[PDB]
């Protein structure tokens, strides 16, 4: 049904648990399964969303939004509805074409803020499970967005 930590584990991070080191390849398939998990599936709860945030640069979840929108889901990765305004392809405020409201613009702003830019593949044992962000990423609730 949602997406949860305990799935990412295994549907995306499971074959590089005992690696000390990856590829650029390996970091790009991670980035890869992750995405396409998160098209097919909405983030179940605040703990995930926090989870996700390791694996994503600015821009990769720009375009998380992008390919959310594509499949019809609001950009905010906690909604299962679709953006207000889907843009129809037989034709021919702005945020209503990637959001189902204002709130989730902005709770989805405040969640890229914080993202780093640092490349995936700069980031030390972001595959492991002891890795320990530089900071606790902050969700806004949807009441004060
Ligand atoms: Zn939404």
């Amino acid at each position: 049904f949602m997406a949860t930590i305990e799935e990412i584990k295994e549907v995306v991070l499971k074959p590089y648990t005992n690696h000390r080191q990856l590829t650029i390849r390996e970091v790009e398939t991670i980035s890869i399964n992750l995405i396409d998990l998160l098209i097919t599936k909405d983030v179940k709860d605040a703990r995930t969303m926090k989870y996700i945030s390791r694996f994503l640069t600015k821009q990769d979840y720009a375009d998380l939004v992008q390919e959310r929108n594509l499949v019809k889901r609001c950009g905010y990765p906690l909604c299962s509805k679709s953006q207000a305004r889907v843009r129809d392809p037989f034709a021919d405020y702005a945020y209503l074409t990637e959001y189902c409201t204002k709130a989730h613009f902005r709770c989805s702003q405040f969640y890229q803020f914080q993202l780093s830019d640092e490349a995936l593949f700069a980031r030390v044992g972001v595959h492991l499970d002891d890795y320990e962000p530089p900071s606790e990423i902050q969700l806004l609730e949807e009441v004060l967005a």
